[PDB]
């Protein structure tokens, strides 16, 4: 009775669902990686809204001189990801732990957020991660917008997992995330 829990919940490492009752067209059909989720609002990547620009795109945008030859040139063209409406001009990767970056923050012994530039140099390379999103801008809640915006039936959440970040048809994360809670599209 003096003795408190709290029931809590704490969503980092968490998928947040969008659900058809939806309101920000922005989020309509939306999968977001929960990365931090303290008492002072969240922060989130989207992983299925994917831009008009490829990995190798933004790393000559971004004019990053490669440390190895990018022998792989494949993964070098697929797209970069919009993370959210928060600092579009910002650069988050989320990636399969490999090599030791600066900037990194890593979730679990699969899942890693990176926003050190030094993750840049080995992409399309050998050296890069074997799964990552390329995000710009990220999704961010006040307080407890989160909270709020949950008991709103805007959205629904599963505990996150590598394969629908790295290995699922973008255009099909959502579809196979609703499904883990029962909804079909």
């Amino acid at each position: 009775s003096d003795i408190e829990v709290g029931h809590s919940m704490n969503l980092t490492n968490h998928f947040l669902v969008a659900m058809p009752s939806m309101k920000d067209p922005y989020f309509k059909r939306s999968v977001i990686y929960i990365c931090e989720h303290n008492q002072d609002g969240a922060m989130g990547l989207m992983i299925n809204a994917p831009i008009d620009i490829t990995v190798g795109g933004m790393l000559k945008q971004v004019d990053i001189e490669p440390a190895y030859p990018q022998s792989h040139q494949e993964n070098l063209k697929k797209p970069v990801f919009n993370g959210g409406p928060v600092s579009e001009d910002r650069g988050f990767i989320l990636h399969r732990p490999r090599d030791h970056y600066e900037s990194s923050m890593k979730m679990t012994d699969d899942i890693a957020v990176t926003t050190s530039k030094d993750i840049l140099t080995v992409l399309g390379t050998e050296a890069e991660p074997e799964g990552y999103i390329v995000a710009l801008g990220y999704s961010g809640w006040s307080a407890g917008q989160l909270e709020v915006e949950l008991t709103e039936n805007s959205w629904l959440t599963i505990e996150a997992d590598p394969e629908l970040i790295f290995n699922t048809p973008v255009h099909e994360k959502w579809q196979k995330a609703i499904q883990k809670l029962g909804i079909s599209p």
